[PDB]
DNA sequence: TTGCTCTCTTAAGAGAGCA
DNA sequence: TTGCTCTCTTAAGAGAGCA
């Protein structure tokens, strides 16, 4: 009268795919000694007797015996803990975690196949804080779009700056990581992924480095860009958001050096460009409200790309000398920027960045080009 | 076409579980009957099919029975999809579906293992004063973490900022604060785990003077899996309301002139201008406020994120106007002070001078902290 | 001296468990009575004492009751040691023992958590031929791993070396072998875990031609937590005898001359010299053997380690004699071929030319692999 | 008649310190929600009925009901698995793991306090294989000698060589890791460890780098050297082994450059020294049977140190020009070698190493000195 | 040759009486 | 004011009869 029947336990195992709803462990197999076994327990949130953990007098136990909204698949340890600390694992909290777990499974089961890609994380250590993109979050963002991979992918972390800051040694190391380490790790995959597998790539690293990354993978391989967002991590903030307008101001005439100022994350003060590059003729690409949060979805990235491609060809047509780049842009845009410099734009680009060893002044770092 | 693949009931249960009970080609939930109060006829609402052929036609180019012996190579399909799969007379597909099937299984597994992505470090940071009058026990953070899917696996970190000596909150004092936090944080983020070896998430709450909270933000940054929690006078560590929409952050630009630039943040309460100009003579005041300032305004974490997004938009505008330092007079909740410090951790740095209210001098605004190019 | 500290029975149980039932000052096992068939008088054979004083004399300079409230700050002592601890009238020590007590607890915890240091990756590597005639199922490695404290947490890796095409086992072939192993190995060693975030141990067994086994050794190296397992014709993956002492590795130096230098390893069987000189005309033979060559000689893992130690001592002597390549003719078990390849992974590299017996050409010795400066 | 009594369950919890004998998890506390709870199970290896897992007709269940040799403390998941796969978890294997677990606890409980130290792991990536010293194994070797720490310590991993091999950039990076990263991480500890805490240090890294490490920590701090061993990992192979004899051959007279050849791990061929340093006058320190396995215990390291200190002063007395070092030595000896070069020996030492980019020839790398 | 039921097994926390 | 016993609770795998 109180016992959950076999059909329902089957349903509970099915709808959870046989993992513990609270810790995620696989409950269909013992990896230690190698035997398939169903070592999980079907657990009641609200108990039969009102004197059990989370018990209530107003709970019709008979009416809810085979109510899968009351039943979780738990490993025996999780189940033992939740029944020993009802105040710490209350009904509202368990039911909410239960429902959310089930919905993530249902959405994965209804996502159509969208192909395969190599996950690629590239991150620096030039910040004074930890900088770490979780692998699970990239793979989960891939999976929400139907994309899967044969392994957890490549994760490259640049060496930190040494005692002299971002000196020539540092930039040599950045280069070696992008142009040697990355390539050696793509080759070690062999044919696992094929001839030209796609790269599902997310960066959070020096702006010059990310532009170099972009240039290196631009034609080399097909690319699916993802983005780290302060609020939403690897999830796109809002798939329905419309891209902003990319405003452009052309440079003035003259012989002075040509500068391309990109004010997307923030407004780059012109005083800081003329300090670093006296006599500069400034061209500027910006959005109406510069913001760190603006990479709302992948169409924002493409629209940036489409807008900048147009203007780069224009700017190259003006001078034979390098274009000097001063950029306050999100990391995903930095990668797309470099991917445009592959062959479409074979002019020399000298990339300035903020220099903590020179009181936040812009200084020259990397040169991108033919 | 033609044949059907024989399975026993143990194999059915295993296939139904690894696929979560949906057709691998169209995604229909095959537990519909049970949800409708009808008995599950498990063998009638689904077909089980090996994912790979035996070989050319139905001619084993390999040990086909040794591959289908693995339940991992068996698919679940609704009958309509099964009927569109041409097969030989033993039930094996004529064409290979192994790629699509293994991709389906990976997507279910990544969803089923998502709870282990909650592995977390608890971190409570208080000033000696709030530790005495308003101690936050680790238990209170853990149950708030747990309700959100965050799971600690070792003791939590609870730090109390030492009070200052005679030198005051000087540069050495703030550097030892930062080192103390990053030391504990780094040792616990070496404790990787889960399915992919990811570093644990950080679950952090603070209650201290606003400049110390900003230094906690400086220490943790905003480029890692981190979740701020918030102490609330009425709801303690539980969010007052997960459905509340963030307020509008109103902004009043500074008047024009050469006086020092002040950023007044009137979020907890309305800061009077005379208190600002007493401490900073000639100040030119810019103000970020909300329509109804309130100590209780942190209804959920989206409010913290929305404050940071509006704050950063206005900081860009202000820094455009002048290279000189920005003098910060903040009436904000503790969670917003943390996120303010964390925002200011990019390579780019502008000078910010943080004014605290001196509880031992009439609550007078007092400069205790400088962030930025030094 | 004087006072005693009151504890209830729940607190006693907690202190007895966190200390494993020994005195924290002298280490005596306080469960002696139970081991002797006598009833445990838990409150008589031990004293429980806070580790830290209340303050000067027995004068709380702090909330002493708030600290002893934590059972983690309570010590277990035998009565004789307790009697040597001068105390105040509430039972608190007069002098601070917190450091010694917390160090004791850490040592017990590091021992109690030692099972999680067994986290492991299973790896089975075979040639297509041995996979067909002598497949090693993952289950057999797992139960041998488990019996030794090694615990896998995901599916094991089982690799089969592709057979060579018309180009033979050329440089490209051996590089793809190495890449294939290091690819799988690296992805699974990213899966850190346990108490400290350590990478998992590797548990590896191989059955393939000796040159391929040496390349597996080249791929895994010998500078990480790795445990070789061994297939044995009679004991399968279980060690025949954990108490067996390794045999003596006998060595016969090469005669003097200018002929090519050959290293003959007669461990599984005695290699006839004419087989060596057929393949390598003019060879100058050095030989490492054991007294009674036998296919069954890998009784335990110490035998593998002892072979490597004797082998390396003799390789140093041989390489001293000539800069020219060393030509290797090995009759050794599979586990010894793996460890031989792993030995040769330092920065220093001498040229080694490995001869295999061609099963499709009368078992003729044939050079298939070159290791070293290329 | 069959039930384990409360005294014995108490004994089982006590002697295991309340952790799962098979997975090591803490069974006295729920870290997720914060409540102390005893969530483990006292488990029988041989069961009551002979029809249970590992059952046997010849097992007197009544005689062994409170036999702690038959009872393990297990988490509920481990206990559920071992009872579902008796063939995979047989009596002999469980009993052996049980006994070993208990003995590790007893030895930790009887180890006297031996002070505190900062664990320090330093490892390179210049090998073509993974190179990774487990933290647990250093902390366990420390604990066997009574030493404990407040944290798991410092673990530095040098950047890998880039595409040019061990070039000037590589060696700059090694320097920065030893002289900047290490120091910044010792300072971040603050007063946690005191003014001059000791370093419990183990290296596995380039010989030149380890000598630089040694020179940097030699006087800076008190040092407890540990060693990675191919067979025994961080455990000392044999605490009763006697040190070998360190044989010395003095250099010949002449004006040629002075070389110090160290043949400890292996015999360094003289042909390789005269190739790199024509006209070299070779002095040699060696043991009678060079071997990778020779670091049997810490007295072997001290005896090497004592023998080399004597000879370095002699060699410095011979020339005013640098001493050129060609060394095939274990990693722990490389660290002790450098620690002697702090002030006792203020002559210039030029360190040669094997060069994979020059066909295994010795080439000059780092210069150690005043 | 399941594939629903009711008994059985194994662990544990109360509850009573007593210590 | 434990601090040994026997009942109670919750999960599960057989075992029987039948489907
Ligand atoms: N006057 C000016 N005002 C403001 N910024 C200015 C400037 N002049 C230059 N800049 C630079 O523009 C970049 C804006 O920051 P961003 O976040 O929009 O983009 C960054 C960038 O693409 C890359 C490297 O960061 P950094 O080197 O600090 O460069 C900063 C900053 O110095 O990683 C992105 N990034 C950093 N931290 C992140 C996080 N937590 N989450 C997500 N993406 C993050
Ligand atoms: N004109 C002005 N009028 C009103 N305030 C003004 C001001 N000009 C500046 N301020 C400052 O704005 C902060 C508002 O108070 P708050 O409560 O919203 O946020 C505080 C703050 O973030 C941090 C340190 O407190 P304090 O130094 O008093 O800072 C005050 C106050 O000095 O901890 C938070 N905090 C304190 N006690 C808390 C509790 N019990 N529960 C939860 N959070 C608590
Ligand atoms: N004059 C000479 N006389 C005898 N052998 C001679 C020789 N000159 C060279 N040799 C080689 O010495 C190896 C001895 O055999 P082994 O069994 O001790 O070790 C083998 C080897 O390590 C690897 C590949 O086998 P193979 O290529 O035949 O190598 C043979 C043989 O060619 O796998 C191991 N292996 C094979 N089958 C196994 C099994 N069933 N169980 C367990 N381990 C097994
Ligand atoms: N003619 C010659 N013959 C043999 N060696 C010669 C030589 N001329 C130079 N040498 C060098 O002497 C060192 C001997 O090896 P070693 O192991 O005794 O000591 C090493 C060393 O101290 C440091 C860097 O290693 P590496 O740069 O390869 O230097 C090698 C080798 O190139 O790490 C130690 N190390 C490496 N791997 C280890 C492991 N798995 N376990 C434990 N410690 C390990
Ligand atoms: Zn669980
Ligand atoms: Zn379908
Ligand atoms: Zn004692
Ligand atoms: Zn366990």
């Amino acid at each position: 009268r109180f016992n959950t029947n076999d059909e329902t336990k089957r349903i509970v195992w099915t709808q959870t795919a046989g993992h513990c709803e609270l810790c995620g462990t696989d409950l269909t197999f013992d990896y230690r000694a190698g035997k398939p076994m169903k070592w999980g327990e079907v657990a009641a949130i609200l108990p039969a007797s009102p004197k059990g953990p989370r018990g209530r007098a107003d709970h019709d136990a008979e009416a809810h015996t085979n109510d899968t909204a009351n039943l979780m698949l738990l490993c025996p340890g999780c189940h033992d803990k939740i029944d020993r600390d009802a105040d710490g694992y209350p009904e509202n909290d368990l039911s909410g975690l239960h429902q959310a777990y089930l919905e993530r499974i249902r959405l994965a089961a209804t996502t159509p196949d969208g192909g395969r890609a190599i996950p690629l994380i590239v991150q620096s250590q030039h910040f004074q804080t930890i900088n770490d993109i979780p692998v699970r979050d990239l793979l989960t963002a891939m999976s929400a779009e139907g994309l899967t991979a044969f392994d957890q992918g490549i994760k490259i972390a640049f060496a930190a700056p040494g005692p002299r800051g971002r000196d020539t040694t540092y930039w040599q190391n950045v280069k070696d990581s992008v142009q040697y380490e990355l390539e050696q790790q793509l080759k070690r995959r062999g044919g696992t992924y094929g001839d030209s597998p796609a790269l599902a790539v997310v960066g959070l690293a020096d702006i010059p480095a990310l532009m170099m990354l972009g240039q290196s993978i631009g034609d080399r391989s097909k690319r699916l860009i993802f983005s780290f967002h302060r609020e939403h991590l690897l999830r796109w903030p809002d798939q329905s958001a419309e891209p902003p307008s990319f405003l452009f101001t052309p440079p003035p005439n003259g012989d002075g050096p040509l500068a391309l100022v990109l004010s997307i994350s923030a407004q780059v003060p012109v005083r800081d460009v003329t300090d670093a590059l006296p006599g500069a003729r400034i061209a500027e690409l910006s959005i109406p409200e510069p913001s760190y949060a603006m990479v709302q979805n992948r169409r924002v990235i493409h629209a940036f790309r489409d807008a900048l491609q147009i203007r780069l060809s224009q700017l190259e047509a003006l001078t034979p000398d390098p274009i000097h780049v001063f950029a306050a842009i999100p990391a995903a845009l930095a990668i797309e920027f470099g991917a445009l410099l592959t062959t479409q734009h074979q002019h020399t680009y000298l990339i300035f960045d903020r220099d903590k060893e020179n009181q936040d002044r812009f200084t020259q770092t990397l040169q991108l080009g033919p």
